[PDB]
């Protein structure tokens, strides 16, 4: 059973040059730290994720952590050999989940007694990395056997390897990217605009009881679809009995197709404990991302000393495979020890979260020695 | 030049079983109708398009019609031989454009003296087809040498071939589809939601100078990107000097990246003469679309007699090539004379609107086969 832990810092300076007071983030760990503290693997989480990479907090949890299939005794990320640790990001999307601890727009400003809202400082991938670094230092750790993560987690992983080259021995990027290129930065903006259009957003100053729930659900509808595939939607439609000439949307401009109703309800269910401002801040962190946060991707790649493994999903429509190919080729041309293998299932981006065990052997082989 | 024309129907029955009075749509044509009226090619337009497929209304128009590269004397669709005609759809997105004539939510209901708004009946691809059919009948035309269109225009073209099989000798579908599958219907819904979130939308009842402008702009940002590619956005970013760690969005949550400022400005420029409700109605027409408007695609393909040509774009992220492959394979399995060729350019969906001449010869030889 996993114990959720909390890490606190009285003062923190962001990459943008601003102060955050009384940082608190959640974390958890699996396995045993060895005497040299040389067996640490840091898992960095995806956009809508948390530190809960494996295991259960309680027996009656319906599901274990999202990467339970590859984290455990004898698994590809072997907790019999490694101390596997993971940390909630700042501005964590799941701001109202009782198992998540974060700091961000929903945090109470002492000088006002209300949430910071959009008074909270802009956060970056680097800020998540630096909070993780401070936690590791508080545990006496000064090196990582590996850093591993999917999607926004792959961004944290490769930034670790570039920003702190002597800290990171191995870097695994899953359904990932070396930067948010202009395409990706524009693509993520569409996740933000529905929240900004919701009449309850009030420029970020909303109360929890009058939240922009419709805009947040609209954002999650787009996120949910972007991270999947036509095959998934069409098979879902088959189960629903979807067809084009459905009587309700033909007769009423305000009624929707079966597949749209399904997606709206799925998004509303996903969004139950999420916060809209936190979504906006995570969008902005991703838009500012390049490995190493120097002038361009080439500079960031040139700093990486870790050997690297990239695992794009062939059918990913969100962080498309070319982003992984770009980083892998850049590293290969710099004589970095870099490998790329592919997830080939039909869940698109979500292959890297729900079906990462399809490349468990590539991960296991990469972590051997 | 080109003269914009208007077609009026006093009474019109929709596919959904409702009445529209005083239907007016714009149209135009190029070339000469022969004595047998046997040389008619109908062009059906894409989601944000109009009847203006070729030529200029005024010499000082900054650009000709969107398919001018393939419609004209000696071009792939040869107006020395064919009479090439095109019709504005109902609920045309470009509701305030000085040349477009349409009927939709912005129109004045003669019964109330006031705009329909969301009182306008739901429209379908079939309704666009039936307005075109009525215009053609008013001109004494009773058969189409071909019907040709990109994207939403491909939907009109293949519905023509399915619903009125004897009317259609040839059907060209560009960057197209035989149905809006579950994926596509969900994808199009995201074009609608920003409008309905904007408080100014007022459940459809907004006035022209109090429109949901920022919701419409957000919709057009998503439409613009969905129809392009990473290559296009990244090349655009390079021209803008896009950088990852731009100082403005790092320092201020309310500032944006260069590429976002560019997209927002592009969207607002596109939307200047558009209407938000019309966008909602066109989304719904596309979501209701299957060729023939029967219960599935196979039933619609079964009635097609016309020979068919499909021209997907390899890099299309909006109507992906598998939609064209699905319709084409369904037709060849029924022993329809069907051909598929592919646009290979890097502009995605927009290949079919702005670069269709890359497959000009395939179109020409499909049409010129005596």
């Amino acid at each position: 059973m996993v114990e959720k832990r909390v890490f606190e810092m009285p003062h923190f300076t962001t990459f943008g040059g601003k102060q955050i007071k009384n940082v608190k983030v959640g974390w958890e760990a699996y396995g045993t730290l060895n005497d040299a503290k040389s067996n640490v693997i840091l898992i960095t989480h995806y956009f809508s994720g948390s530190s809960h990479a494996a295991g259960k907090y309680d027996e009656n949890d319906p599901a274990p952590g999202y990467w339970d299939s590859i984290i455990g005794p004898g698994k590809a990320i072997d907790t019999d050999r490694f101390y596997v640790i993971s940390v909630d990001t700042l501005a964590n999307l799941n701001a109202y989940d009782p198992h998540v601890i974060t700091t961000g727009p929903t945090s109470i400003n002492p000088d006002t007694g209300k949430p910071y809202g959009l008074d909270f400082p802009v956060v970056t991938i680097r800020d998540f990395v630096n909070v993780q670094k401070a936690l590791l230092e508080s545990l006496g750790i000064s090196k990582l056997y590996a850093v591993i993560g999917p999607s926004m987690g792959s961004m944290q992983a490769i930034d670790w390897a570039s920003a702190y080259p002597g800290w990171v021995e191995r870097m695994i990027s899953v359904i990932g990217a070396g930067q948010s290129d202009a395409w990706t930065t524009a693509a993520l903006e569409h996740w933000a605009t529905p929240i900004t259009l919701d009449k309850n957003w009030n420029n970020g100053a909303y109360s929890k009881e009058q939240a922009p729930l419709n805009g947040l659900a609209a954002s999650l509808m787009l996120i949910t679809q972007n991270a999947l595939t036509p095959s998934f939607f069409n098979q879902t439609g088959n189960t629903l009995g979807y067809k084009n000439v459905e009587s309700a949307p033909l007769n009423d401009i305000r009624q929707s197709h079966s597949i749209v109703n399904w997606l709206r309800e799925r998004a509303k269910t996903r969004a139950k404990s999420m916060d809209a401002n936190h979504l906006l801040y995570l969008v902005r962190a991703c838009q500012l991302f390049v490995a190493g946060h120097q002038g361009n991707l080439e500079q960031g790649l040139a700093s990486i000393k870790a050997k690297t493994l990239f695992i794009p999903a062939q059918t990913d429509l969100l962080l498309m495979p070319y982003l992984s190919q770009s980083a892998h080729q850049g590293l290969t041309s710099m004589n970095n020890d870099s490998t790329l293998v592919t997830l080939n299932g039909k869940l698109g981006h979500d292959e890297g979260v729900t079906n990462v065990s399809a490349q468990a052997q590539a991960i296991r082989q990469f972590l051997e020695n």
